[PDB]
Formats: C-alpha cells, sequence, structure tokens
C-alpha cells in the first residue's frame, strides 16, 4: 500500500496522430510514443482539395480531463499561416484507448496552396497541460505520385 517506486505511467498519453483518408494509397499515421524528431525530415503527401479527418489517439488511464483542447499552428515557408484548435472534450480514464475525429478538412488547392506545411501540434486540456506537443510536415501536391 506504501510504493517503493513510482509507476511514472502518465495520465494521459497521446499515442497517435493519423490522417483518415479514403483516396490515399498508403498509410498516414504518426507513432507519437516513438521518436519525435524523426517527424520533421519526413512527410505526409495529400493530394490537393481531398477530405480528410485527423484521428488523435490517446489513452486516459486514471482520471478524469476535463476540457480536453487539440491545437494546431500550421506553417509555410517558416512563417506561421494558421491556427486552428478543436474541442475534444471530458474523457474519463479507460482500458480502451480514445480515437478523437476532428470535422471533416479539406487539404488545400491551387498553385499558392501546394508546397510543404509544418505543423506544430500540442494535445492539450483546461489546466492548459502538455500532454504532448510535436511538429510533422504536410506535403500538398497535384497527384499522390
Amino acid at each position: 500500500v506504501a510504493v517503493s517506486a513510482d509507476p511514472n505511467v502518465p495520465n494521459v498519453v497521446v499515442t497517435g496522430l493519423t490522417l483518415v483518408c479514403s483516396s490515399a494509397p498508403g498509410p498516414l499515421e504518426l507513432d507519437l510514443t516513438g521518436d519525435l524528431e524523426s517527424f520533421k525530415k519526413q512527410s505526409f503527401v495529400l493530394k490537393e482539395g481531398v477530405e480528410y479527418r485527423i484521428k488523435i489517439s490517446f489513452r486516459v488511464n486514471r482520471e478524469i480531463v476535463s476540457g480536453m483542447k487539440y491545437i494546431e499552428h500550421t506553417y509555410r515557408k517558416g512563417v506561421k499561416i494558421d491556427k486552428t484548435d478543436y474541442m475534444v472534450g471530458s474523457y474519463g480514464p479507460r482500458a480502451e484507448e480514445y480515437e478523437f475525429l476532428t470535422p471533416v478538412e479539406e487539404a488545400p488547392k491551387g498553385m499558392l496552396a501546394r508546397g510543404s506545411y509544418s505543423i506544430k501540434s500540442r494535445f492539450t486540456d483546461d489546466d492548459k497541460t502538455d500532454h504532448l506537443s510535436w511538429e510533422w510536415n504536410l506535403t500538398i501536391k497535384k497527384d499522390w505520385k
């Protein structure tokens, strides 16, 4: 009953990001329990105009977390061109992982919209806790290729 060692398992473990896209020829998942820096040297390719949702896979292990929020600030050629907040909600503990889907979004289209992007994601809550922060890239092209 008096524990000699701490379990060290965070109450909230953000496990993954996935772009749910029917048109995509291959996988589009970020294993967030792994190495996060390597994501900056890779990218997700999305054909212009295609619809997709962003699935944030997380585990709420022990306590109820209120007002969960998933924030994305997107960058193009070094400068921030977008800021989007998504309301995830209040989640109680569970053995089974949670999968939060954002509303249907579209990949941008046009000459001025194609190119390389860089998203700085933050999964947070009411007490503004940093459950996880990571950077991933999205390259918008004419075709999947």
